[PDB]
């Protein structure tokens, strides 16, 4: 059959299906067996924890509770070497591999040919990225900003999912220990935080060969009893705000009035504050101006800029930290 | 109003802010004495001292890496002990975010901030660089303004005034001049300069030179035998920033304008026509909005982050402060 990587996973399920009835809302399950996922390019490397670790090169995030007690409750995670994330493995931590198609650079193929399947705009941030747990560890109830495709290789790992009456298209991540909400994220927070233990959700048993698609913002947690391993396609969720601010922004930044340094009014005295107002009164006007010719055609236009620069960042900087041998 | 005052003197920081700052360099020669003044330079005195406390990737750069890369890049980031190899092959070295090491220069670098009247979300940070045997950095401009104390040896600067963009906001290679950044090629006039800066300034830069150099200015550097310096690197975030925040913050509160967008070229032709409508609803409560726009709100967002390349990079660091390289 000529099918698509991702069709030839959720089969009998059809990808017109997928989009209309799952994403980019609704969590779908896809079991059988763990062999349909070997037309994902670089599978074989990253099939097993110690394929990983052979081609992983590269700083490795561990996250639990021994980092809690070790820290003496400053930080739940470290950044560290392979090798060390090993003797945090043993003690429950859970491990990512993040950016891991720096190391099966093949998939990033495969990942921007998904990215057009799932109309995403071109600029949307993409990553594969490998978590490794046992032992009971895993990552505690929080949601993300991002949606992913999960792809279980090894062992049986305990999902809890719950829909999030709190926040509606979260734009920035939230774990649930922080009951206080960041700044943004106060913004548009309405309602009383779930309990830790998500007593409502559902759990969802992921085995080898289960693909799980999480959408954005699901309240989720996750527990390996033993020994776990799974992939994630990792995809940002570019906002209609991300597109208008960024197709504004290339009607301004032309305006060298708009690239002037920015000052501080603290120190200043009373009419010069007055005057850098009476400016920005002159700046106000002109934003708006560009604002009100704003057209479809410009936001579509700025599909391909770039949405998410932490990731991109996060990435150029771990490439460039391949040529140390972690 | 102080913190530069024994560095630049005799010139004043009125001077130095009235007419120097943010678009004019200033060479200030004096005692290298003079520089004990910032809180632990005396930790980043020499190379040695440098390497024994700067516990983080280290960027080289020159010929020696476009070398062993085969032609896919002049720069990468190396281990502290692996980085003085380089450095005997003449690349530069970069130890960004030295100030993780000496924390006591963060409350300085917070007050030359203040001083110069930065946003408070202003990127800021140190940085010291290494090179002997001709290594440096070719050509450019960057879109940050440095402070630079030349610590050790005779460093060899080329500074030329920028006549084809005010205010960049970018970094640019005067070697990719056929290339230019869509947002850069909006506001660039006129024909570059030339190959190797025949017209600029050459500045022998000793021990006890500072050197302001402003954001947008050609510069390159060249270290003919070991050199050690200093650098105050700050953002130079721009009105356009804090405006885009003030209005992002306005919107962010509505569902609408946080849903998933879309591919445009991936839908059909009733979803192609059905979107339209969708947007121009959007595009005028953006236009709203952006009418309610206040100074106050702009000033309000002054501490927001401008620089995601600059935080992201610091965040990552901090996770490999206590790296067993
Ligand atoms: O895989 C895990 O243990 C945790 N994963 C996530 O929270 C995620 O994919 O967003
Ligand atoms: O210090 C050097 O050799 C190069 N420095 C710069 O380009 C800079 O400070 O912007
Ligand atoms: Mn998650
Ligand atoms: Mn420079």
């Amino acid at each position: 059959v000529t099918e698509s990587v991702l069709e030839s996973i959720i089969s009998p399920v059809t990808m017109s299906e997928f989009l209309e009835e799952y994403w980019p809302v609704k969590p779908l399950v896809a079991r059988g067996e763990v062999e349909r996922f070997t037309s994902i390019p670089g599978f074989e490397k990253v099939r097993t924890l110690e394929n990983v670790l052979a081609i992983y090169n590269n700083p490795v995030m561990v996250v639990g509770d021994a980092v809690i007690e070790e820290s003496e409750g400053i930080t739940d995670r470290f950044l560290v070497s392979p090798a060390e994330a090993l003797e945090w493995y043993e003690k429950g931590a859970a491990l990512e591999f993040d950016f891991t198609d720096l190391f099966i650079p093949q998939v990033r193929r495969w990942i921007e040919k998904l990215k057009a399947e799932l109309r995403l705009p071109a600029g949307t941030s993409s990553k594969a990225i490998v978590y490794a747990a046992k032992n009971g560890g895993g990552f505690k109830a929080h949601f993300d900003a991002y949606t992913n495709l999960i792809f279980q290789i090894q062992g049986e790992k305990t999902w809890k999912l719950a829909k999030n009456e709190n926040v509606s298209n979260p734009m920035q991540h939230y774990d649930l220990s922080e009951a206080y909400y960041p700044d943004d994220l106060q913004s548009y927070w309405k309602g009383d935080p779930p309990k830790e233990d998500l007593p409502d959700a559902e759990i969802v048993n992921l085995t080898p060969g289960t693909m799980l698609y999480l959408p954005r913002g699901l309240w989720h947690s996750t527990k390996s009893d033993q020994a776990t391993l799974a992939l994630n396609i990792t995809f940002g969720q570019p906002a209609w705000l991300d597109l208008m601010l960024a197709a504004l922004r290339k009607k301004l930044i032309s305006d060298n009035r708009f690239r002037e340094l920015a000052v501080n009014h603290q120190s200043l005295h009373e009419s010069s504050k007055s005057e850098l107002n009476g400016y920005l009164e002159s700046l106000i006007q002109t934003l708006s101006e560009n604002a009100e010719t704003l057209t479809p055609e410009q936001i579509f236009q700025s599909q391909d800029s770039d949405f998410d620069p932490y990731q991109s960042t996060q990435l150029v900087f771990r490439q460039l930290l391949t040529s140390y041998k972690f």
